[PDB]
């Protein structure tokens, strides 16, 4: 049983490079190989995956370029002088993010490095039992063995069917390269990529249009959805309900140069959307593992969404075979869920571990101009698990004392927890809609993980003055509740 | 037959808020609320310290603060200001005041629906079941009650030396100061003296802050020193050791001119060039010596005037109970008057068992570089369970938000105490970072479910998020290892 490596690492993405610092500890011989294949318009980028170069890493820091411009404005009741109006530079941002995504790209590097961990820039397919052949940059082949394998390639953003979609439309892949300001552009979608992307867009100053299929941020507590909904479109992102855009045609070429679309409804009318600058298609990704030579190992795929079914040990039908992270069939398209899978995969593997990745009630918060964070439950969700009689819903709206000052948005943060009447008002639902969300959040699904029931929560006392206070005291119930409006 | 089946003597955190509960079940209640000035003659409305001069203001100017950084970062984000932007106390103050003028009626207009007396007035126990509210042009009214429920207080302590009282001022002057400050000295080591050292330098000023001792003592000492070599390398100066002994005036002005002596634990003397404003807040006392406590057998700490208070905060007079910062052996925070003042009226009026649980209350202090904590202290688990038996994990960290503007990086601390004999119980919550309170309070609750290591690990992080470290502390400060680690690891 004599192989090149005691465990190759297809992709080097967040849970591929978990996966190797950690086999990295116990002396084993371990590479990772990582390949970026372009964009149909020809983007590229570093080491690191998606979360990295795409994802997360880019999100947030724009997401905090659009706030610190609330925070500008904020100022000046506070006691800053600015002048009336501040200029954004989408040139300078960009730059700014990938100048840290570089840094990143190169840690990375430097790290697997250290760890003694053969780091190839190759695109992997399985060839055969045990062996897999890397195509490098410029065609070149080189094959590998090895004792066992894990398949963390990830997803990339998919397309519309459409006309000129892949020709004149932008993903998230490429968003967050753009040589040039977007202008005026319309996202479609409405899942957290499009909401986040279309709200920030905004924030910056962007004139912004949001079209969706169907309902908000399908998966998510539908309320706390439309909550979002209705920030967006009350801080000027417009919203064209129902429908699905038809063909793109390119009226003028140019950096922000011209598109013309056009879209049809479940209505059967069709509108020319007044052209816009940039057309922002994220809506949806697929996994890659249609082209890795998955048919030469015999790993079993689901062939409709290529996500891969997995043991709860991420283990799949080929023993030898295991695969992490947003590939993963049932599991969570999320970095920290797939660190976390990838790290404790080694450790099982090389450290004589038990410890499985607990995929249930991890937190998650969407970064739209108005965060939400949520652990758990949603409310409809809980109904139908525990049943309506069950549930207890206690929630209310706050008003951040940052907010005063500047006097604005009362009444819109807002804070749900959704209780389990048959279990000791077990808190199985967890929802924030205000700032720092996710900081937050955190803190309570940690708590989820200890069972924290309501009357926990309610003696547990408050931090004042913080948003996050505002769970100590949910004494409302939607069931009766009556106002929440302010006292 | 009483006048009232409830007076509550204090229109502060707990005060307020025994009323409201109390008055859901339909009860006869009076609360008396009354400000005396400060010797400067300061003075403010319903609501207590944390509305008019505490919590409220201080994080708004925190808040000024803040803002004041995120200007700065805004320019690596794209958004061109210029070199520097000025800061104007009048307005920031004016707005601070604003709000609190709304906090004020607020709760007017609360009492008032909620069919609660309020009387303006100061009160005074003369016997039992009866209490003297001196109006505010002195005019004499006296009540009857069932009940009481003292909710008065403290109020800032001044250094007995000289000048103190007529040239300085305390947070309860700071808040509604009608000039800049100017070029200030803060004397004190606590979360009041930090907190507003750290704004006034925040907003531009010139600050300097000077310890008699250790700072934030009661808090976990290394956390506490992290939290001052911030200040110190963020332009706050200090000077250790030592004490004002005199303060003398050198020119009258809005911001006039002070000259400030100190003397040390070592006999030196320095005559701390003058400076425009002295921040005097150094401790607080319980407002409990001046309402007639003797006429009513009341028991008090003579030293410090606590009110000792049994599990439900009844006096050991049986008709009248304490609540707040006057509690002998509690915290002095709004949110645990709040419960308390709310549980008791509840186990009063309401017929419940539940009483107020001190164990475990979270805190977040708001100087600069925010710093939360929930449970024990590094040391002071160690003394609880012994040194061998507690296991510290922790790790530096850089909130995203940090990188493009390029600053701080391995400033933001988080550690996570457990005991190795229970499971690595966490007994103790610490992080130093932005947002601190957002991220402890989450945490708190956790404690109160007794979370265990384990358990903690388990728990998946919210990426790209500062309170995420605590999801994955896999360094023990035991085992040290490096916890420097800029960039990049998995
Ligand atoms: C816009 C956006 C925002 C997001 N925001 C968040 C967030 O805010 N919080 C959060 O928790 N998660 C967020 N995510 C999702 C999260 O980042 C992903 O779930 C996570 O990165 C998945 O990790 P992974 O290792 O399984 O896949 P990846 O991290 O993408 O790893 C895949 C890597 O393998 C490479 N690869 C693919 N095929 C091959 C092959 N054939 N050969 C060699 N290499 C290959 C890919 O180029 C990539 O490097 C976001 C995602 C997006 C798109
Ligand atoms: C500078 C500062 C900053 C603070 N920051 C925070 C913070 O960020 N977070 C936090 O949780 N806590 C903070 N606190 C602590 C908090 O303010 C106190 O815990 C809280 O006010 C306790 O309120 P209380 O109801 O016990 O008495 P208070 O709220 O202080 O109210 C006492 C009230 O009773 C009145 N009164 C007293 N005697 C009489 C009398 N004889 N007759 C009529 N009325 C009377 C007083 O005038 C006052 O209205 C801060 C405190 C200070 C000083
Ligand atoms: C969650 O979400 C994941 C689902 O996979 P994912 O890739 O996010 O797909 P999702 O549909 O959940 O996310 C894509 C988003 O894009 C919209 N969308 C998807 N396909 C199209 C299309 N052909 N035309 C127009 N709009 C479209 C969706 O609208 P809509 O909600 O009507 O599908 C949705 O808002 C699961 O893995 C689970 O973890
Ligand atoms: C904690 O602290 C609370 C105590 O309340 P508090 O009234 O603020 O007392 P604290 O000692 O907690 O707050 C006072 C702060 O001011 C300093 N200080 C106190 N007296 C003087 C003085 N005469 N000259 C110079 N500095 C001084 C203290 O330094 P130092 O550490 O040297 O006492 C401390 O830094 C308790 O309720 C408990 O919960």
């Amino acid at each position: 049983k004599s192989y090149d490596f005691d465990l190759i690492i297809i992709g080097g993405g967040s849970g591929g490079l978990a996966a190797a610092k950690e086999a990295a500890k116990f002396d084993k011989k371990v590479m990772v190989l990582d390949f970026v294949t372009p964009t149909p318009l020809g983007t590229n980028w570093g080491l690191g995956g998606t979360c990295v170069n795409v994802g997360c890493i880019p999100k947030k820091l724009m997401h905090q370029a659009a706030l610190l411009g609330q925070a500008l404005k904020d100022s000046r009741n506070y006691g800053w002088k600015l002048e009336d109006t501040v200029k954004h530079d989408w040139e300078k941002m960009t730059e700014s993010v990938q100048n840290h995504i570089g840094s990143l790209n190169w840690g990375y590097r430097v790290a697997l490095r250290e760890k003694k961990v053969v780091y190839e820039n190759a695109y992997g397919k399985f060839i055969g039992p045990h062996k897999i052949m890397a195509t490098n940059n410029k065609g070149k082949e080189k094959v590998y063995s090895a004792e066992r394998f894990l398949i963390a390639t990830g997803e990339r953003p998919r397309y519309l069917g459409i006309p000129g979609d892949k020709e004149y439309c932008i993903s998230s892949d490429d968003l967050f390269s753009l040589p040039y300001c977007p202008g005026k552009t319309l996202v479609v979608g409405a899942s957290y990529v499009a909401l986040e992307c279309a709200g920030f867009l905004a924030g910056i100053g962007l004139d912004v249009t949001v079209m969706v299929r169907s309902i908000l941020l399908r998966g998510f507590d539908q309320d706390m959805a439309n909550k979002i909904g209705e920030h967006m479109e009350e801080h000027g992102i417009k919203f064209i309900r129902q429908f699905v855009p038809t063909k793109i045609e390119q009226i003028e070429a140019g950096t922000p140069g011209r598109l013309k679309v056009t879209a049809k409804s479940t209505n059967s009318e069709e509108t020319i959307e007044d052209e816009f600058n940039t057309v922002l298609l994220a809506v949806g990704r697929d996994s890659c593992t249609r082209t890795i030579g998955l048919e030469t190992v015999g790993v079993k795929i689901n062939e409709k969404t290529g996500k891969i079914p997995v043991t709860d040990e991420e283990q799949t039908n080929v023993p030898y075979i295991y695969a992490i992270g947003d590939i993963l069939e049932g599991k969570l398209e999320l970095t920290p869920v797939a660190i976390q899978a990838g790290r404790l995969l080694a450790q099982r593997l090389y450290g004589g571990s038990t410890v499985k990745c607990d995929y249930d009630n991890v937190p998650t918060t969407v970064f739209t101009p108005l965060e939400y964070g949520c652990c758990g439950l949603s409310e409809e969700k809980a109904v139908e698990k525990f049943g309506e009689e069950n549930i207890e819903v206690y929630h209310s709206f706050f008003w951040p004392l940052e907010w005063t000052v500047p006097s604005r948005d009362n009444n819109k943060c807002y804070a749900k927890v959704i209780c389990n009447l048959k279990d000791n008002e077990r808190v199985v639902g967890f929802h924030v809609l205000g700032p720092n969300a996710g900081e937050v959040t955190q803190g309570f699904a940690a708590a989820l993980k200890c069972g924290l029931t309501k009357q926990q929560l309610d003696s547990t006392i408050g931090i004042h003055p913080v948003c996050a206070e505002i769970f100590t005291t949910l004494s409302v119930t939607k069931r009766s509740g009556g106002d929440i409006l302010q006292s």
